[PDB]
């Protein structure tokens, strides 16, 4: 289901980490499955989001905000996933046909290691036409 995919794909324990949270919103904002604890983004940071896939860049001058929270923006993959740092942690968001799979990490976990299981998903996704 999405709800499994969040939890068993997502959440799953990289090393003995995982994310801090994690989710699956269609592209029109809503969601589909989210971990406990993920933020309630506002519309025009769901709005930001989708223009830096179409603009690569867009975001980098002001910043990734998610819930309010500034996030700086890291080297990504154009139109395909989004990445930032808040401190000692960051997010990854990878862009699917349908969907943005979100996934927040803490240390110690990594970002390689949240990047792993967001993009590995995200191209799962892909495969299955979604």
């Amino acid at each position: 289901s999405w709800q499994s995919y969040v939890d068993d794909h997502l959440m799953c324990d990289v090393e003995g980490n995982h994310l801090t949270a994690a989710a699956i919103l269609g592209q029109d904002g809503s969601v589909w499955a989210q971990s406990a604890k993920f933020p309630q983004l506002k519309p025009q940071e769901i709005d930001g989001i989708k223009k830096d896939f179409e603009e690569p860049g867009f975001l980098a001058p002001t910043g990734l905000f998610l819930g309010g929270e500034k996030y700086m923006v890291i080297q990504g993959e154009q139109g395909a996933v989004i990445r930032g740092k808040k401190g000692p942690g960051g997010v990854t968001i990878k862009k699917t046909n349908q969907a943005l799979v979100f996934g927040f990490y803490d240390e110690p976990m990594t970002g390689g290691q949240c990047n792993l299981v967001v993009e590995r998903l995200g191209d799962y996704l892909i495969e299955s036409e979604l």
